[PDB]
């Protein structure tokens, strides 16, 4: 049950906040900066509009962490508590995340697949919080909207993973190796956890997806930040 | 009260499921196929980014209705229910259908008009929820949101009916006789309801609404859907 | 505690309803009746796209408090109150008015800016139901995020101040007036709320909030109107 050792969680909250947050803070001061590794004005003059998901997406995980801190050191349950509702937190994320893939390689169908992904974690809280057998009823919903969806977003990448130069080909290599290595690790997850088989706890549950949302946000958003600079300081600082 | 007898109601949201989700899965499969009944390809490649509106309409009815046989058959009240809240459901599938609308016909006000369908849905939501003789307060609010709106987009519509030529002007008469003989329907299902006058059980009226759905989302988004390939057949596959 | 006379809360939010909704009435009905004083249709025929924020942030703020009428009308607690969570009507109406100076102004980042703000209420919003000393954890940091968002929007602001002749200028100086100095108020209010110091009672941080609305949303959006009335009745109606 909830016998989870708050103070433990609370403080793994806080230092995910902190990297989370303090990555995503650094992002923004990278962006109004310059295109790529020179310091070379924007076209526009302050920054693509495009450019700042990555830095968002660390920005509200790294927020919306610091109010899970607030609710693991309050002692538990809390009148505005994250924690309460699983995946509830990623539906405000996972889009940032997602939008920052379509945008930087200019990915077609942006709104198909920003629906596909809501809609997923959608199911994720909607089978969280179901005591009943039905729990596995949202949950192979939300697989049916997911798998399409990584598997067609997986073919789009691959498109255009080749324009790219090899030196840019090298960091998309491992931005894919988070998108498509890690998200369909929280899936796998949910079966193992005390909702599904029972092998994971709820405590060790919690710290698995703060290391998941680690890679998944900061270092995720950091390699495609300077896969960014890395494209932009080959495509329009110096030609092709 | 609530003696709905639920497996007639989950069995019937399990059709509504199938019929809205599959049928928007079909759209799906028709956007990335050519531009109208020949199989052209799209000026951009893949698909106009405002075409998948009928399509995701659908699909996520077609999710809600699998969200509602789950609650049907899982006895009545669950923790995540789209049937506790009337009208909720509307609020996320009502802006991309009449997006569909804006888009393919290319309305102005696009912005005025997502709102005053969301507001309009969320009075309907608060009147439902409410019990006091206030009910009708949220209504009447949410008629002055309505009103106007529907007026003021039958006014764009005709603006518009003029242009396309005959054949495509048959399709869209079916699809105003549906956005604006049926939208119009649910209001009026309010005030017969046992809310208000108490003409219509909760049985039945989940009954109808499942039948408006279909039509106001599979049989309207498939109009939609040919009269756009009916429109692309003529204007931009053999010029005009 | 929950002892605020409603009848005087009532009477007072049914007052800010018409004023404020029926303003937002009138800044729609101006919208589609020229481009600045003069009567000279606009480029596109109907309207710009981004001119109705003024419109829309009055129009669902009028809207919402017609719900908070029907609420303190009803006796108190409802299960659609807007007064029961405070700060979050201002979630769906503060991007609005955010949004009308970021794209009459023409300022960029705003994908950053509006994130901002919405993080900065949700945070009010959560400050608010804490009961528990952590309710300034939530405050804290919408602090965080708004510090930074004021200040650099006012930067953004300053800089375009010069282009604008000095009759817009004097229309913009009013603008900034309110935004940048009744903005800031409401996390003071905050401090001095029955929340923090004591100061101000449940019933007199309304009926404030009130006339804050009225400011922030009716007069600011009418100035901001006027402003863009003058904009257009110099810029683009007899050259420059
Ligand atoms: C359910 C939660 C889902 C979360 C997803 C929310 C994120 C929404 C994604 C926004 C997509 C916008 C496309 C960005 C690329 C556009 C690039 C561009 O040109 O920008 C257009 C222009 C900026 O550039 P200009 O100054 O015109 O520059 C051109 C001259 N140099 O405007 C824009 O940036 C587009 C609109 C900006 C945002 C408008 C508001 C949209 C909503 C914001 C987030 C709120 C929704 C999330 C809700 C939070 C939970 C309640
Ligand atoms: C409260 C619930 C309300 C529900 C409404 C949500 C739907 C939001 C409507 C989105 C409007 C977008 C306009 C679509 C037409 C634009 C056509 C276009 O050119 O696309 C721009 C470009 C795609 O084309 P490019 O690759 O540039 O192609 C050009 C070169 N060939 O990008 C776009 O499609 C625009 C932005 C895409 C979506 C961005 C995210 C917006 C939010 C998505 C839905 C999430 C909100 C609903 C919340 C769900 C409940 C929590
Ligand atoms: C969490 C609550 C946050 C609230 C914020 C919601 C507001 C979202 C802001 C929308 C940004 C849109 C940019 C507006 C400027 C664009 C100007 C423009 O050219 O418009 C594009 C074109 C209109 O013009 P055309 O007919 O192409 O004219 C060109 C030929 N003369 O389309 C548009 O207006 C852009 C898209 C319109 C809105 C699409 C739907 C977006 C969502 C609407 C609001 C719903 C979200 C709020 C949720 C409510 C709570 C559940
Ligand atoms: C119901 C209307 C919902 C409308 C949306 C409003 C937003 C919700 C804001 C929080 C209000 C919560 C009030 C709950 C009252 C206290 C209940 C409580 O104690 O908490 C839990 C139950 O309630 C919750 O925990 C609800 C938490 C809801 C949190 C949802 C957060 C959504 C915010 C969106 C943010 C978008 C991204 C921006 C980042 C924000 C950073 C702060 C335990 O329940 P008890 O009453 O003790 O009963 C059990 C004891 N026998
Ligand atoms: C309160 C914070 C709200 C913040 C948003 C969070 C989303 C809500 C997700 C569901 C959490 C529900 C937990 C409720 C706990 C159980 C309560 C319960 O049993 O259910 C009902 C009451 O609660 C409900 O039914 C609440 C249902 C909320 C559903 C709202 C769905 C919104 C989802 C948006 C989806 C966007 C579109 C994508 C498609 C999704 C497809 C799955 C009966 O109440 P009891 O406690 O039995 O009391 C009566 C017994 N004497
Ligand atoms: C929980 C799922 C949330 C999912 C979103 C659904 C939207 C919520 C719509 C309102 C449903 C409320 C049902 C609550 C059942 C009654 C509870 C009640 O009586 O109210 C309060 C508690 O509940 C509330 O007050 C919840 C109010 C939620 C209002 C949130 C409004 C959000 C709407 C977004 C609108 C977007 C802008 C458009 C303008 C709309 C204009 C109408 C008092 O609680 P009692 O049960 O008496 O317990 C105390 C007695 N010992
Ligand atoms: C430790 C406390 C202050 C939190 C710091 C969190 C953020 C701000 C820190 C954590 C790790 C840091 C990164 C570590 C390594 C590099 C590589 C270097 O070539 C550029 C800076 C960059 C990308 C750093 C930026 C700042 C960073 C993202
Ligand atoms: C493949 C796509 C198109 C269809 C997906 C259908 C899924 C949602 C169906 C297939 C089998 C179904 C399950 C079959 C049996 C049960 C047992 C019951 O006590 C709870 C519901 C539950 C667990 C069902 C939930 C819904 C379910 C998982
Ligand atoms: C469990 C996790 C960490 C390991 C799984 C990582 C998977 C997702 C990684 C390992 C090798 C990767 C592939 C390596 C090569 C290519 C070819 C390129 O043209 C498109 C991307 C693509 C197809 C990659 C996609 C992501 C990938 C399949
Ligand atoms: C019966 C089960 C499999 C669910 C099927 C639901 C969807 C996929 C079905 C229901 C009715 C079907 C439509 C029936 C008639 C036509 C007209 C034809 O000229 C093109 C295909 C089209 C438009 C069909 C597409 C598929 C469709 C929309
Ligand atoms: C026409 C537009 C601009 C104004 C709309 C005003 C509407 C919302 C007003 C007009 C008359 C009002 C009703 C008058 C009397 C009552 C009885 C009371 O016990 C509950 C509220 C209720 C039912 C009111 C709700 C609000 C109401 C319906
Ligand atoms: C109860 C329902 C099914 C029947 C009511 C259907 C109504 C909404 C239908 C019946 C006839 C239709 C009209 C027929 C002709 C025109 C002229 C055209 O230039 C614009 C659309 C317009 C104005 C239609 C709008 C929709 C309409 C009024
Ligand atoms: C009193 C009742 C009807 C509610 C009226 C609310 C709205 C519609 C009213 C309140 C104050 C009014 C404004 C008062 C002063 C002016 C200045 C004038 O040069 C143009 C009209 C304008 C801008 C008015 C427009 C209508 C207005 C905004
Ligand atoms: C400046 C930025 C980057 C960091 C912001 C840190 C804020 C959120 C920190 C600084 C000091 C912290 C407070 C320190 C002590 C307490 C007492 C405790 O019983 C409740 C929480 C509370 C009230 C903390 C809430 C979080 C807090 C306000
Ligand atoms: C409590 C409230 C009502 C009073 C505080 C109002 C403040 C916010 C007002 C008073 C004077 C105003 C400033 C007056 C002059 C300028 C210079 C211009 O180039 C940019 C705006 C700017 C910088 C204004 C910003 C807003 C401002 C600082
Ligand atoms: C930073 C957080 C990220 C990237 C989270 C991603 C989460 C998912 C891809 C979750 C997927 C799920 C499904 C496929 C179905 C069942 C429920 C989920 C929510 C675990
Ligand atoms: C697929 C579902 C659709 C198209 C639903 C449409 C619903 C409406 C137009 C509802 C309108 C209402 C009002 C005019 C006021 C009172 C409340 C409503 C929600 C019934
Ligand atoms: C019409 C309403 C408006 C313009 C409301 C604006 C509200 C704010 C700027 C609120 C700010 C807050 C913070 C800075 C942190 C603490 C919580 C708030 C919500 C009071
Ligand atoms: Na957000
Ligand atoms: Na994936
Ligand atoms: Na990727
Ligand atoms: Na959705
Ligand atoms: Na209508
Ligand atoms: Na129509
Ligand atoms: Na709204
Ligand atoms: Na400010
Ligand atoms: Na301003």
């Amino acid at each position: 049950i909830h016998d989870m050792d708050y103070p433990l969680l609370g403080a793994m909250a806080a230092i995910c906040s902190v990297f989370i947050g303090g990555s995503g803070a650094w992002m923004l001061y990278r962006l109004d900066l310059g295109l790529g590794y020179s310091c070379k004005p924007h076209h526009s003059g302050y920054a693509p509009e495009a450019n700042s998901f990555s830095a968002l997406s660390c920005l509200v995980s790294g927020t919306i962490y610091a109010a899970k801190t607030f609710d693991f050191f309050d002692g538990g349950g809390t009148p505005f508590s994250f924690n309460w509702y699983w995946y509830l937190d990623y539906v405000f994320t996972c889009p940032l995340i997602l939008l920052d893939v379509l945008y930087t390689l200019e990915i077609p169908h942006k709104l198909r697949f920003v629906f596909a992904v809501i809609i997923t974690l959608w199911c994720g809280v909607a089978a969280f919080v179901t005591p009943s057998a039905f729990r596995f009823g949202y949950y192979a919903v939300g697989c049916v909207w997911f798998v399409p969806f990584s598997f067609s977003l997986l073919r789009h990448v691959k498109q255009r993973y080749q324009v790219y130069p090899p030196k840019c080909q090298k960091l998309l290599f491992w931005a894919c190796t988070i998108f498509f290595g890690f998200w369909p690790l929280f899936p796998i997850l949910f079966l193992f956890s005390w909702l599904g088989t029972g092998h994971i706890d709820q405590q060790a549950f919690t710290i698995i997806h703060a290391f998941l949302d680690l890679f998944c946000k900061t270092v995720f958003g950091l390699i495609m930040t300077f896969f960014r600079l890395e494209l932009e300081e080959h495509t329009e600082v110096l030609g092709l």
